């Protein structure tokens, strides 16, 4: 049994954004099904659990220490790591946080890591083992130093790309060599005439997936106005948009 | 009209600790009025609302943009502005910023500041006002540069003093010469020997307080094992502990 569970869609900004009334942000305060906190996921790999990325900022009352096997981060901004302060104080064993060789981390996170262990460094390219479940990090495309990585059990595959804008020539080789069932993909942004910097927009994609060729594309990462565009038109064949809730099986 | 509400009482660490179940924390599970927040506080003097640090989660559901006035900053632990995070991006008229004048801020809250405004810096014993109400900042001990912070009205005046070790001399000094009526007070440990080196002891308030004899000290920044001695020791008179919620006139 691998499952994946969303428990963030959103970016930093959030849904609803604070004071927006657009239609999006109007709705999600209305019906909180919609609210998107920072992206985010749980796997759930036979008995074992991992937490990918840390932005939520109740962790502390989801889990307690011992009660999920380790992080995966994909990188340092605050808004995938920011829930990690209020658990380094905790009482009880060490835990693993698994993520890239980014040498300041965020804050004092690094000089102070209390019980988190950061020593988990992992290599493009290079599989590692989180019990039994199989996972390859992925360079991705952003202003930190950001890997997504794809799981595998089984020949079931699911990738988790966030953050990114347009992926690296070798991961996206990787990626259409080794396609995954599933992949959960950062569209922050609505259609463009232009691909954005750190973040994709829907028209990047589409252009990727036409090389990757999965067949389920779950977008996440979801901004205000991209919610809004979403509300109004519809996305392609093949391609949903993640919630806050979602349960993702293989 | 002036009000205080200290809307956290914890430090980092918080209360419970996470996974600690000693007495204290074990207690907090079970109900939660006797958690501890991000020590941080709002003021209210007439209409005018100021947001004293920004350590809570959930600014974004207790505010809306423009319903405050200013926040107004100690230093910039990610415990006293981690909350700034989920505002900066919001939809809005820029939103002042006071405090000391830390060149480096916390992470990128300054190259990316959204709808803060961070440029109102404030200096030592230099009074500033807000909307009527009288505020000089204090310098305080810690490993950041961290301001505390008089406020005085007509006939009212209240010192916030976290996070500290001690106080300096002149900060002493002013305290004892501008004497507060309520004094709220990181205490974050038990009564210790010696030190603490960033937060105060019990026996370092008590020391403080018999020089500066306010006659109300509150206590906050409070963590799980002061919260376990307190269950088991009374403070002296003139001494209390706050709680997350506590309004102050
Ligand atoms: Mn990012
Ligand atoms: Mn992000
Ligand atoms: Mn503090
Ligand atoms: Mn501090
Ligand atoms: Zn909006
Ligand atoms: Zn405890």
């Amino acid at each position: 049994s691998l499952t994946l569970t969303l428990t963030g869609t959103g970016g930093a900004q959030g849904v609803p954004a604070w004071g927006c009334e657009c239609a999006a942000c109007a709705r999600a305060r209305r019906s909180p099904q919609y609210r998107r906190q920072p992206c985010s996921g749980v796997v759930k790999f036979n008995d074992a659990i991992t937490l990918i990325d840390a932005g939520l900022h109740d962790l502390a009352d989801r889990w307690s220490p011992g009660s999920f096997q380790q992080f995966l981060l994909t990188h340092y901004h605050m808004d995938h790591v920011q829930g990690l302060f209020p658990l380094r104080w905790g009482v009880g064993d060490p835990i693993p946080v698994y993520g890239p060789p980014d040498e300041q981390g965020c804050d004092d996170l690094f000089k102070h890591p209390g019980l988190l262990d950061f020593s988990h460094t992992v290599e493009p390219f290079v599989v590692f083992d989180l019990q039994g479940l199989q996972v390859t990090p992925l360079p991705l495309n952003h202003s930190k130093l950001t890997f997504g990585y794809l799981l595998e059990t089984a020949h079931s595959r699911v990738a988790w790309l966030s953050d990114t804008a347009g992926l690296p020539e070798k991961t996206l080789k990787f990626l259409r060599n080794n396609q995954p069932q599933v992949m959960v993909m950062d569209c922050s942004h609505p259609p463009r005439a232009d691909a954005p910097r750190n973040h994709c927009d829907l028209n990047t994609v589409l252009a990727l997936n036409q090389v990757i060729r999965s067949p389920r594309v779950i977008l996440t990462h979801i901004s205000h106005q991209f919610d809004a565009w979403l509300m109004e038109n519809a996305l392609p064949s093949g391609f949903e948009v993640g919630f806050d809730g979602m349960e993702i099986g293989v």
